[PDB]
């Protein structure tokens, strides 16, 4: 079900510097998106890139592969939330170039604390706990820098699933504008 | 770039610019592909740098060594860049890049730990498997010592359990040379 | 399908236990060992001098469970006769050899098999090492005791248990695993 | 549905038969079944070392070593063990049928007797496969020798006749020497 | 299963055996044991074998059959519900003149079922065996019914369902018991 | 199960058919009927029926045993009698077939299956059609309804109230409190 | 599996290597893999009967008969087949490593070589088990004889050294005669 | 992982298609109806391209369906070109039957190739008369196989019957001595 | 693994279709019938007078799918030759017999099997009756057509298809299912 134009549709959008993050974030998705960002910078280091985000989130490290690549490259990466940006999806939405982070009016943004698991000996559980707590501090610190909210507020607001409308995401500082029709 | 995902594909397009993407678990298929890419790139140009991007949770030690030995065998320098995560054999390969040209992005995670395995059967079969995995660990630790400047004893202690490092800590450890700031 | 006998109602195994006969007729696991240990303890308390008879038809099983039985045999005062019927393999044959000296038997077509212990290990290199060291120590312990019980050297036992080694009743006697083959 | 009978002493039907020195081998032969039958034989000898025991056999066979537990116990005890094949005695079942006291091995007229070579398996290294092969071949020689002694047939004839599944009528089993008489009504 | 003795044990006290299931080795062993017990209790009084069974193992069925013929007491057979395959063979095996069915009971006769897998010569052995088994069954059925072996062969080629009255006409039973 | 309770009821000539009808259930109920007749050939027996039905031949084992024995067998539908269960409800002694007011009675044609060659399918079809004729004929005799009406009314699942079951002739009375 | 374009002729990476007479044995050896590698060898010799072929080996081994399909095709064709162990060559993988043209068998320094006896299975009648045992023993003799010829070690030493899993470093494989050189960086 | 090769007009072929261009057919799997249909089609194509040039049938196969095997067998005998057979790795059961079916003088094996012959395998379930029909059919199939093997090898039907009673493994050299092949190709 | 031939590029089956050869080499289901029907339609449109060749190696399958093929064969103008290679069973043998008169063949070792249709039915008595009537009518339809194609009576066809009936190529010719056995050049 992916149509061709005479390029598959996604390839055609990539030709106009549009990248589609339209799934769960895992290592494959991150590798693809990183590669696309790298390609687009090499084609033109000055023109904006557009990152569409409809994602329930996923791997934090995979998300950081994308995040760090966005910040590393020279072109501004605009982010546009369409449908849903949850968890690491909303983290990436907030990571777009300042002034160029958007959502459409009925798009949903969700923020929460990271999820994980650990099994085995007490000291193994301790290591996993310490690691996921450090990961949360890292996420919260960056979210604070990107939103203008304090680390303490971010901690409280991500304790449980916290659903935001597009307008609430703007007020929060996760995006800069809601794109009206 | 004919399709993003199935120089027709995005990875093939990057390979045209001497960029290899290690973006998965390391098994024999992945190693064979990466080895083949390294071999191809050396034949195209034996002097220009190659760039190995690493986002990997690790995997097979022997598959990892296929990649490792091919890197050291070819003439071109292979730069390594950790993005996202390099764990286990992934971090071993990160450390194996050309000296001075091993990088991580600031929020990338590096994890080191001892090798994992199994053994089943008779006592003497278990012994053989134990001796083999212990020798494999010594080989890994010795090479990691040479690549990082850390002692074998420190590497042994620090890999006893899962040990997570920030990019900056990986630099201090000697696993990479520089953190690439924006 | 375990039948009853009346003389007071007893299942057949309970009836044999009344005459100091214990039946080891399965794989050796912790349940079986606990039952057999309990039976040995009961019989010693009933009479600390009269012989006990341990029937063995077993493919072996857990080494530690086997040692629960082994140590209980050696600990109690009564002699425990061992009789191999059908098969005694692995820890089964170890228990056969552990019966009171002069009172270890097999019937003529019974099979005895000796081999090295089996096991497994999964996880980190150091975990595999610990498991390997443990199973090697367990083998040394087994071999040392088998040497003491058979009169064979530790070196011969090591060589003869490297692979599955099947013995006839008569060969088991020649080896020193039993004292006599019971002819009809 | 195993019924009870009351003599008030209550017995399941098999226990009631055991009181009259009748043992029922009515299933596949495994270690549990052998242990039970061995225990019954031992009990009956202790009750009476001179009166006959009756071993009913309706069995497709099973474990050879379990079968030998039963076989050796039969030969070891003092009482004669009569064997009666009812329904089917196959493989180790027919071996046990042939092992009853000479002159006291029977089948009912429509009972089926089947003889064949032992079955097994082996997995692993070449030398492990070799050990398993040598073992099962020795087991077959042991079975065939005893069958020769019990039937009066040569080892060579037994080898040939057990190469594949060989089904015998009760009358053919008698002619073969596996049993002594067919019990007519 | 209610108590009074469980109900089946209570019936066994009056020389009634209930074959109310598929015939396998367990069922045969139980029924054989019951027949043996009842003969020892009284070698002259009739036994009653109730049959509601879809059939099952031929060799298990023959364990029961041969035990019936071996013992001294007459074994009456009564088909209630269904007697199919080896069930109907056992119905026909009751003492002559004392084989019954209730009016709505169903009797079914058919050829034996089986399987064979492996080498050509193994398939041949299995085929020869099941054909011999069918000849043995048909011969005995002929003796018990008065029908020819050829008629039995033809009539058992496929599933053949009989009413109680048809079973009587066939010679599988002697009488239909009217209320 | 808390004599267990069912055994206690059997002592007062009450049999409980409280499940699907299969060969085990039929064998038990047949045995109970036989026992009760031998205890007393003249006193009524009471057959409680709460059953979704089941095997037709098993049902007929019960049916024929009821008609064969001397004592009257009263039937009482409590909860549900469907298919073969409603057939057995209708088989109780005339004048002594009951249901409680909220009990459900369901009648329908027999269900079955056939697989294999065309001639095997034909044999199975002929057999189940003959079985249906047998059931319908007996139901006609027990209810007073014609075979044609029974055929039409059992074509699909047909649920009846206790009162409708009485009007149909499947039972004689609805027991009011 | 990435593509490479020549300016547009498209090759996957393995096809591109095959253009330079490089065959990649990078998996378990089964019939599919053997058929592919045999076909590649046949193609390569037809293209050029004199230029060397390069067989990369990173394999845990697999089917013996599939391995022999590859082995016999290597020896049959005119071009020398160089072997290079990268990562691991175990079992039939190490047999194929040793089968490369004399003087042209290599490993990279951290590559692992493992040798052991063949593995198998057998189930069924005693005589079937015997046939399977005889077959796997003959297969082992065949493997060991060829390994002796290729390494210079005696058949007796090969038998002893393959009794259990025997892991060798690249340097030890050279000393053993399984390869001719370790390629140092 | 089936590789591509590009000829110099340029043409792209998978490796098997490239071999087919030189009249080489690869029987490299279990023999079922799909495999037989493909091989039959290849034989038919090659005969139409050239009715006189030899065809080469590579055999590495554990065997499989007898009727599928006979589809291949009969097509080999029907076409005009000689079909050479070469056993590489293993030819077992119907695989070894097809090996023996190659043109006389042009049946080969490489030295370490394994050849196995045995009686056909099957199954039957159901009524006694159904089992009988299946038994008769598989016995007739065995007679047919054995008769043809006798004609192809020069061995008697009686010897073939005895030698295929159980799994019988042959070296390439033993297969030649048996008459299943004509030559072992030595390096 | 369906190979390519270059004139554009054709898979092997497409190449044969260019020469008016259709390969029925599987179980007959709706997909297979649709493909074969489409091929027949294509070939008639290409040339309404030249023969078509239908190779048949099939265990049979769906009767209605088989009739899709059958009716399309009879509807089109070109003669459709049928050639049985390997096996034609059930609906496969029905289609073999449906080829143009005088142009139905089998190779000498090909197997032909005829039997009655198979099916199933579940549910209410009247549903079972409907399914039984339907499959019986389907059998009458098949037998009538087979009678017309073979020259055998409907009564003989009924008797001969009661159970699985295996025919040699020569027996199929004698029966009238085919016209000739193609013997080797
Ligand atoms: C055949 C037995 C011969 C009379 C003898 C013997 O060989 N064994 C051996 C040691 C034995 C032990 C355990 C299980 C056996 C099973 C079969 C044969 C001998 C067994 C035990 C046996 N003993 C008993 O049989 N005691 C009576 C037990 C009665 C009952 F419990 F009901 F079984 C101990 C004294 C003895 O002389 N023997
Ligand atoms: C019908 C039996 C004929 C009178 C005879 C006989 O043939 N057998 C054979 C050998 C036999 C043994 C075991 C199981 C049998 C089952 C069915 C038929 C004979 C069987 C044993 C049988 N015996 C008994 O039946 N003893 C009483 C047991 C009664 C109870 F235990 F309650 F079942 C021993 C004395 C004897 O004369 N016979
Ligand atoms: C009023 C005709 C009856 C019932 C008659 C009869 O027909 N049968 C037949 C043969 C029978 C046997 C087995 C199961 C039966 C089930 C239902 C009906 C008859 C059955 C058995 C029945 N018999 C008994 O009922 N004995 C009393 C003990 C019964 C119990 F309490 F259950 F133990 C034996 C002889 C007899 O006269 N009949
Ligand atoms: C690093 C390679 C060194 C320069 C050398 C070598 O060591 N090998 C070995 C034998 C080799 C073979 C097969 C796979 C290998 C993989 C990694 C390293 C060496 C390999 C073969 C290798 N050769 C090539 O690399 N040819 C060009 C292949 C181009 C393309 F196909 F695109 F990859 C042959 C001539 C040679 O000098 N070498
Ligand atoms: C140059 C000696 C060979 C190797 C010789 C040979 O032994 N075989 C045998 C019969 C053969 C057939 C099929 C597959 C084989 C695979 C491996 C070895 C021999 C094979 C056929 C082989 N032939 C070819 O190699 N033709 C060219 C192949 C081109 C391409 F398709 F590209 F692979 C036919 C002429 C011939 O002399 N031989
Ligand atoms: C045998 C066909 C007879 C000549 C005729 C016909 O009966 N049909 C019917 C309606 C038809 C339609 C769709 C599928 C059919 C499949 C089999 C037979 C008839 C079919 C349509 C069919 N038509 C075509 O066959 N057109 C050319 C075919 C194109 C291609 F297949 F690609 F080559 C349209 C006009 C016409 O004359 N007919
Ligand atoms: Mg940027
Ligand atoms: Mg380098
Ligand atoms: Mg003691
Ligand atoms: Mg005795
Ligand atoms: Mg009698
Ligand atoms: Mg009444
Ligand atoms: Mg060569
Ligand atoms: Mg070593
Ligand atoms: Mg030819
Ligand atoms: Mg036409």
């Amino acid at each position: 079900l992916i149509p061709t134009v005479i390029y598959d549709i996604y390839s055609r959008l990539l030709k106009d510097r549009i990248i589609m993050l339209g799934s769960q974030i895992d290592d494959n998705v991150a590798n693809s998106i990183v590669s696309q960002l790298l390609f687009l910078q090499a084609q033109d280091s000055e023109k904006d890139i557009y990152l569409y985000i409809n994602s329930p989130g996923g791997s934090v490290t995979a998300g950081f592969a994308i995040y760090d690549t966005i910040q590393h490259i020279k072109p501004d990466v605009q982010t546009i939330c369409i449908g849903m940006a949850a968890s690491m999806g909303s983290f990436l939405l907030a990571a777009g170039a300042k002034g160029k982070r958007f959502a459409l009016p009925n798009a949903e943004v969700m923020i929460h604390q990271p999820l994980g698991g650990a099994q085995g000996q007490a000291t193994e559980i301790e290591i996993a706990a310490n690691h996921i707590l450090k990961t949360r501090e890292k996420l919260n610190r960056i979210l604070s820098e990107r939103t203008g909210q304090s680390i303490e507020k971010i901690q409280k607001d991500t304790d449980r699933d916290n659903f935001l409308t597009a307008e609430e995401a703007k007020e929060y500082g996760l995006i800069d504008e809601v794109m009206v029709p």
